[PDB]
């Protein structure tokens, strides 16, 4: 049966590590944060099963998770418009969208923007969904294409759905202002798209309700969406699978009949998610201490992030680049395209031993105050 | 879009509950074990990221799975015939199989005994599989139908898929003697089937190297075949989402090849599994001390679930059921059919409180030495 099966589709452990995908602090580590580890204490202390939770998982982690994305005494919410299941990660979010939307609907496509994160179209064809990219990058001011982006969506029928990044767009940084977002939320209710946000990066960019205004600005326009947000960036929870699947629908009751099948696509996949992982969000959301503890946590995050991409910038001049580099201090997250070339990343890599990915994107938190020179002498070097 | 979904297809909650699916002991709770809380001591204490696992998960979580199902010295292990990944659950690890087996292989039919898990059919329908039902249940001697199982399986074609509980069948408790395995493993190379083995009990039969016997019988026999296990019953940890799937192929260069794509149908569902379960597994298999603790733990369950299945019987008898129970001393793990008709079974939630299941599957770790005596004379009174 396996004889014939193709194939599918290191080197840095065998010199900086910029193609990393966790955050970083200061010291080059990802520690767990002080917050988890609390909660994690808490956990051990007072749990006394494991018994499995139901398919959409634990009901705090679903209403705290509703409050983040769309605001305490939202309208979806006090309309009960809105479900969330509990799902493994933002990529399990992704996966029981995709799921849902390719049994219990007529979508065939999913738009995604070029560039995007690689594992979108892996998680939509699984699916059986077709992706059609639309167009996102000016490459010359280093900024979002927005002629191009709603040029590009103009070929998306009625029935579509189109993947936004919340925040922290994945690999750019390059995100929507919120008239931007506006102009979106209003064209893709005329052209009957449905929207799925994916959600990776929340509090990340300028905090968590200013991250979530490009949503907020959506959610308010729109009868119907779906955003796939995950916790384990702004949790530093990435091995516990911490995300969320919320589908919103017109009113109550169409929302609960379709997240029936939601639960269903569930129930065949992994049948009920982890529990460890979005105990502690719950855990931590639910409890005034912890949040406060938590919420400095990942604004020292977001601060350092900041400072980084400023230092670089810095450095980079110092270093002799004689090139504009500003376009990073604007962008948002932790990812950005420096704007070299394949073959300039190759020779980093070779010569150098600084590590980005084939696109240019570099992690912004893979760099230190102790990194960054000899980081930007070796990309001086190859300009 | 949702306006036009249909729904997908507690008054326990609003007397006894033997439709439970989880392991219960003689208070009626479901605890953790005391080698998990000891084991997530010990992480609290020493991990110091959270940092994602590899796609197929942790390396020691994998090699303590091959050895618990194929056996410490095994030829498959020496010989590098099998991968495994660290999956969510036994039914991540079905799925992760189902995807695998639909995008990677001519598979489009997957047998299945007619009882089993209902989950089976929404697992393998959802990766596009179709599944058909093979004989299993002699509903008048309580027994395994051997001859009506082989009648059924000549049905199946070369290169189609048959699954086997590898021990502690759910629903029945029946499973195939060593013999009975021995004609099975022959029969299926004779037929070209590939084997997949269900293992979500093994511990809770006669002991883990007795339980794995069946399974190992196949793999003596077989060149090819897929195991789906799950440590949700046998450590308790069934809410945090822990099982395994092995691919087992030839040769090492052939299983490796096979497995990348595996992993990448891992990738595009929930991209990494969860580390908490999981790392409690490896934790205790790994370490004499925990898993000599463990291993009692799982002792003492699958001893109490024999108790009660003597006590079940003997109340029976002394409440004047008057019929031959003995078919359940026999039968093995949590659940059997009581042999109740489905108007029995709805007679007993109504009149009695007490609760099974429509096909009559009882779980007999819901009985206690305190509930036995009301839970038969409740059965008594519907015969
Ligand atoms: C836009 C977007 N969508 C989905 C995901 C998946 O998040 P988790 O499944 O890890 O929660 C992520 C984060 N997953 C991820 C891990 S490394 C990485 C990268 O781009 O390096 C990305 C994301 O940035
Ligand atoms: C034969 C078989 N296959 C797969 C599974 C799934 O196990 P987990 O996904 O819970 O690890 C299980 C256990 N899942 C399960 C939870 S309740 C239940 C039942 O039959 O009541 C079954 C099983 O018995």
């Amino acid at each position: 049966m396996f004889e014939n099966i193709t194939a599918a589709p290191d080197l840095f452990r065998a010199k900086i590590n910029l193609g990393i995908g966790v955050y970083k602090d200061e010291t080059g580590k990802t520690p767990v944060l002080t917050s988890v580890k609390k909660a994690e204490q808490y956990l051990l202390e007072n749990e006394t099963t494991k018994n499995y939770l139901g398919i959409d998982g634990i009901p705090e982690f679903g209403r705290c998770t509703q409050e983040l994305l769309f605001g305490k005494g939202s309208a979806l919410i006090n309309d009960k418009r809105a479900r969330t299941a509990q799902t493994p990660g933002g990529t399990g979010a992704l996966r029981v969208a995709a799921d849902f939307l390719a049994k219990n609907t007529s979508v065939k496509r999913v738009w995604v923007s070029n560039p995007s994160w690689p594992n979108h179209k892996s998680v939509f064809n699984s699916a059986g969904l077709e992706v059609r990219e639309y167009a996102y990058y000016d490459a010359e001011n280093h900024t979002l294409d927005f002629d191009a982006l709603i040029n590009s969506l103009n070929e998306a029928q009625a029935g579509d759905v189109v993947l936004f990044h919340g925040c922290c767009h994945n690999p750019t940084g390059i995100d929507p202002t919120l008239e931007q977002w506006q102009t979106l939320a209003q064209l893709s209710v005329e052209k009957g798209w449905l929207p799925l946000f994916d959600f990776a990066y929340q509090g990340f960019a300028r905090g968590l309700e200013e991250d979530a205004e490009g949503l907020r600005a959506f959610a308010a326009m729109h009868k119907e969406l779906i955003v796939a947000s995950s916790y384990s960036k702004n949790f530093g929870l990435y091995n516990e699978r911490v995300g969320a699947c919320t589908l919103v629908a017109a009113d109550s009751e169409t929302v609960d009949r379709a997240f029936s099948q939601m639960k269903a696509a569930i129930r065949a996949n992994y049948s009920n998610p982890p529990a460890h992982g979005a105990s502690v969000v719950a855990t931590i959301l639910s409890n005034d201490a912890l949040r406060a503890i938590w919420e400095q946590e990942l604004t020292d995050m977001r601060q350092r992030i900041q400072r980084m991409r400023q230092l670089f910038v810095n450095t980079l001049q110092e270093k002799g680049a004689n090139r504009d580099f500003s376009f990073i201090i604007k962008q948002n997250g932790m990812f950005s395209f420096s704007g070299l070339t394949k073959e300039q990343v190759l020779r980093l890599r070779e010569e150098f031993g600084v590590y980005a990915v084939a696109s240019g994107r570099v992690n912004v938190a893979g760099m230190t105050p102790d990194n960054m020179a000899p980081l930007c002498e070796a990309i001086v070097a190859v300009l």
